């Protein structure tokens, strides 16, 4: 009974797999190799010649995990060396040395899948499928704004799927029950008028109450949220950002970024407050079952954001099965409520 | 190769899900909500307006577990409140308040399955399916006999199916091997004459040896045993009762009740002795594999009780698939050996 | 995508299930019963009348595990007694006493499968299927050579399949990467000429470098290796032997034997060195995925041994499905490279 | 720097060592033997001929712990049997059988200290020293009041000394900081007029605010509190009682009893609420150091109860060192504030 | 048999108690309060009005730990609030509010010891005793050098005393045995000429071999090391700094800082390499017993640094017992070898 | 209140510190070094030039534990190398190389205590003090008897002192209570006539009942027992031997040897039976308190062996304090009962 039966669409989006700090801590070299799991796939990350690559975590020779091998160099070029019989892979996933027969000549069969991989906002992003060429790395505002300061949090795992995490983050009606002593609900028992737009691959909506502020959401699909809070009294802004990464069928790894105006307060005060909130949501959201969004779930008027999110996920899931042009239309066609 | 392929029949019987004490200890309120699993189904128990209800542990809105919510009251009526967005359910499983849009009007889709649920012998019983209206809560003797005193034991889990637990409880031929230093076998190497009757939904049989006593069994199907021990010298009686609850495909939760004549002895002496016996049976019974009763198992003459138990289970399993009248006939038709 | 889809062939070979010491330590009696798992089957070992038998670990009466029962004797004959209702089994798996009705007469249905089982080199070997009568217990050299001394190591589990363990043991090209500070590679970047023969159920090959020695392999199929190391300077020999037992679809239990010329050195020095090597291989080999050999794996010239191993495994797997004569031909037909 | 340097006085009071239920659960017999520690002394409890005795947990023969032996009977008399060589002790601590030389005659040296021991309010009380004959078992009200119902809680350990636990229980000024979301402070920033009397071995005081109620304390020395709460609106009463047992120099074992008017509410609701309060106090009180009351601690006006408690403890500590008449005067002399 | 019997001298030096990051992570507020132990004393750290204070972790009222209370504010001034009855302390350790009697007037007895406390190099330093006014916060070079970048490592505990940690850090003769595969020894079997000076409270010495570099040590007493490594080929410098904090009689908490020229390498590569070295030293140094430096230890010529360190520690230990002028002379008198 | 206040005497006896197998397993080399504790002293064992030495586990340079260093060789001579700065010790405890200044000349201060150490019965024995030259390695019979076979068990720790272990091993009156279902008592309620002799450093006594056998004890002081069991029917003998090693003030390490006539039974059957007995004694003996033998313990007639054991221990303890001749007289003077 799940809404989103086919997951092929998710392969065409950029997903975060770890923070840059997490990547550099994964191996004593500071350059990997490191193992991550994305959409059920086991990937290896390694920094070769100052660029982080993402490849299949599976040597073509005898299937050892490259993520427990080592980054090594020859003639000023870096390679990912297998831990087992030492085959070396370059940034494109081509095996450039078989040490057992080094003269050579290396079969084209000796090659692993190499994937789109870029560092942005001090997070490592991977896109498994290039074919449809219409997705970009999720939007975050003010990372480079010199009036503000950034916290890139360590990532955290929830035992639910990424859709449940996104719908939790964009919902206010649960504050009275999940967050009663922690978060004030500025809309309780209200039905604010909220227009939901699709603009350039993003869900965009704005919430205003009837200290008070506005809530402006830019949400790169399928799993990101950029929440701009603008205070009414004064023009001070606060950005809370999260993206859920679809690790596998039962978990997601979540990346939080806090952007705030410079203040001489300890960063840990802001991180610990968000952790306190996260720890209130976590057991409620992990109790939701089945994990996958189900068609039988009952939506009411205040679930407009969630309904629009589910609608676009379903359409994207179907469009990707249809082919390149269907998908690109679904991603790129703007839809302004009116 | 299992004897009892279809489990639909089990839904029509009353099964114990927890003791009353267990239910009251599950939540600081003393009124739940509490989670239990019955026949693979996740249920929530809560005490609303002095009655314990059993419902599906799954909110209709976004599938959160109601069993981690709270019992709350409005205008003197109790409700089961979801932990996530606060929908309130009444004793019938109808949602009576959506706090996001409270004026209202609540869709009929906003409703969870509510099940038969009654407290008897300080145990909580649930029946998942009403349709065939021919089963009752298992028989226990002397709970209200003012000459005797009762112990309702905490329940315990065995990693086997409920049929294996029942056949273990009604068998004497294993005493010499499982219980040699603990229980005397009054029938060893004997073949006592035992008549097995079906009477009003119960297996009934009596065992007599050739301090000594008689063993009178009334066994409400599918998983209860009421064992009356009447001593020969004197007319003193002792009741040992158990029911196995079919939690899921690999475990059962077992409920023991001891009824004895008042004696000024500590209850713990009787409980600890039964635990000692249980701990001798447990690893032998949990070693039985496959867990499910298999058709290839070899029965001999002394397995008459077990064979009659398996026969009636198989007939009940088939009758329930056939329909209401077939099932009611199988449950209700008495069969006296002769 | 696995190379070896059908596993029926493995049933026709002798596999080690435990060392003799392991068997004697499994039960306070020193005679079992003991539980082992072979090819996914649960077996019971017990020593009855001075011979270790192997049978199905499943009583025919009510399916209790015989491996938690006891070896008992009646009239000078030993029996395997079930822990539950005491049925006694003889060395052939026939039930010889039902204590509930002992006079008697025991049904032929009351019988468990009994398997080939022999102790050799202080290891317990089992063969599940007799039908094709063409396999023998793997070859080990010098167990009885009075100039040498033997270590039969405790067995160890790796979380991989037995083929991966065998290919690891017969490969030198991984030394530079897995064993750099522990084992010298006598062939690095060389392509020694290696002839691989099939002789009397064994893969046989010899490796010579261009202290130095020769490496002479006799490898009883499907999973044994007898490695004779003969030093060039002097004629001193050292035997390293291993057999991988196919426990189940995700693990193998490995048996090592070291045979060396008598030396007044502590055996633990030799065992600990081999453990150090094993601990270097273990995480690399356990990283290989999928566990099962896959057809897509890329073999190069230096994998000749592994390729010949995979070839004969595939042929054996197909021959066994074809029937007795096909299998016997595959096992017994010698093939000398030329 | 501790206030109460000498602890001899504590030996002359009755202290609770376990609940009756705890005693009956300690051994499968329901009659002990059981081990407890009181004032650093290791004691054995056993029920012999329907009376629980307390003795030194140390056999006179070779110093084995009697608390791991067994209660046994001979000629209708119960004995405490040593686990080692079987010496039997009667209720007075006299050895009545040496099984190695049973004819006999038992030395008077073969004898263990036996102590005052009585069950009251379903709690086991022990008094180590009889000599001064002026102390009684602490006061609890309404245990036998048929309009009310009693909960005797399982005991709990805090890692502090018993004086700290008592002063915590009789203090309201910590509610705003330790219990802000749990307990309302009816006296915050007030200085109610409180008269503290010494009456018949008890500290007695009453607190009234300026639902509301009165707080009437009768506090048997050295470590008990009986708190009667009488509501203003209506005459309904609620009794909260606790006694701290001085286990050793770093811990106390605490006994709580709740007495309330009959109400058809689950007992667990009242127990769980008190546990919630206890869990707020526990880490704050366990942080107090040094554990022992120190002379340098700074008392203010609102510590009147604590100051009077410390005064009488110090006087009792000195009186006991002085002798029988000094102690009896300190215990028994009433002192009414005026 | 210990060299340094009297520890009073250590109270007069600045010791690091935690990194700034560690302090800010200790409490969700980012401002403490936090608990640390220095020279056996329990201290509380809290940030009040933008300055971190250090005080005795013991409320004057009833001895609760202030480190589990909270930083609170009144009328724009911050206070350290006790968790128990809410007494508030200012930066000088004076109690400024007793909430039970707030009008007021607070006794001078209501006061806790307040200690010297300053943040330098992103580390929190405490000096317990001011009296002799001749010590300063240890020397570290290049923290503010804009051509270089700094790593302030998390602190780590070793189960040894701080003298053993210092002597380990300033010694090269152990490299061949503790660090054979990790650190090259530039002086092995050499006796370089090393002059050891006392200059302004520092041990100063320089080591030169006969890539290569010079080793210039400035070592603020009693437990700091600033190691400047200047490469011969090129003038590039690398600073490795450590200070051992005397936590108690059996452990020290160690603070490492790495200063290096900017390089676009990941900081984790440098941290992980130092951890690898630390993990080689740790079990050897923790094996040294007795922990305290003993007079019987045998020094050879290559222990010149250690001998001079022990000499000055012994003299400082004696001078502090003698009085202010003796100590100030020992700390401040320069001694140039010649 | 302990009987044996002074422990100096124990230093003059040979004590077992580990089995030979235990020593060879302690380090991958098979030659140590290994750490043991004897009479509170930390010792290092290492095999140098085919002989195991015992020395103080404390390097003279900077007090590192030699037991975590390594056995190394130079010019065909073995040395114990310190893990810290590499000082090498020979079999006499003299430092023969300081690698920092190797030319040399090594101070006589650079030397560790070296102790008597010999392997006998595949056990490592150490004697800390030579001075009185009158003790030998405990007696065990039949180790070299070619009609019998030996089991040298792994050693085991009990949390009691060695005297309690010895008295437990030589006592039959506890069988009925500690071993009721495991060991038959051949003397229950009997007072067999037992003569206790002191012969050549041994307690010697023989016990005969009124399958049956004689029990002949030769007990080398202070802690060994050689029990010869000779069956009446037939002349078959069975030797059970144990020695308790005084590890420290709260524990002993116990060495068991079983010698039996050759029988084709598994050794594990005999070991497991003795472990079953040991596990019955262990919690009773560990309950004995105070651990040290106390003067107040009450001995009866059947404790004759224990009383004679305590007498000779007390005399030995006093004699050793008196001097060489007193001790030698106490050890060597035979005393035949008559
Ligand atoms: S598995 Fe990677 S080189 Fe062989
Ligand atoms: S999931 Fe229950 S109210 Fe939303
Ligand atoms: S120690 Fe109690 S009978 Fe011997
Ligand atoms: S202990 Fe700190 S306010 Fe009372
Ligand atoms: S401590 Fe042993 S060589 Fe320095």
């Amino acid at each position: 009974k799940p809404l989103l039966e086919d997951k092929t669409y998710l392969r065409h989006f950029w997903h975060p797999v770890c923070t840059l700090n997490e990547f550099e801590r994964a191996n004593a070299s500071g350059h990997g190799p490191m193992g991550v799991t994305l959409l059920g796939e086991k990937l290896v990350l390694a920094r070769l010649n100052s660029k982080i690559i993402a490849a299949a975590d599976r040597c073509a020779h005898r299937s050892a995990q490259l993520s427990i091998g080592r980054v090594c160099s020859n003639a000023g070029k870096d390679y990912l060396e297998c831990p087992y019989h030492g085959w070396r892979y370059d940034e494109a996933g081509a095996c450039q040395l078989i040490p057992a027969c080094p003269d050579k000549s290396i079969s084209p069969r000796a090659k692993i899948s190499s994937f789109d991989c870029e560092v942005k906002y001090d997070i490592v992003w991977v896109r498994l499928d290039n074919s449809f060429d219409c997705t970009q790395i999720p939007y975050l505002s003010d990372f480079d704004n010199p009036d503000m300061q950034v916290i890139v949090a360590d990532s955290y795992i929830w035992e639910t799927v990424a859709e449940r995490r996104w719908e939790n983050f964009t919902d206010f009606s649960h504050f009275a029950f999940v967050h009663p002593g922690t978060l004030y609900d500025p809309f309780f028992a209200s039905h604010p008028t909220v227009y939901v737009n699709r603009v350039d691959g993003e869900l965009q909506f704005k919430l205003a109450p009837p200290p008070m502020g506005d809530f402006t959401y830019r949400c790169t699909m399928p799993y990101s949220v950029n929440l701009e809070i603008k205070l009414w009294k004064d023009d001070s802004r606060f950005v809370l950002w999260t993206t859920a990464s679809p690790v596998d069928n039962k978990s997601c790894r979540n990346f939080m970024i806090i952007v705030r105006e410079k203040d001489n307060q300890p960063d840990h005060m802001h991180l610990a407050f968000q952790k306190r909130v996260l720890d209130e949501d976590q057991p409620v959201i992990e109790s939701q079952w089945p994990l996958e969004i189900q068609t039988s779930e009952v939506s009411v008027a205040t679930d407009k954001i969630s309904v629009q999110f589910r609608k676009w996920h379903k359409e994207l899931s179907l469009s990707a099965v249809e082919g390149r042009e269907a998908f690109r239309d679904s991603v790129l066609t703007n839809v302004i409520e009116e």
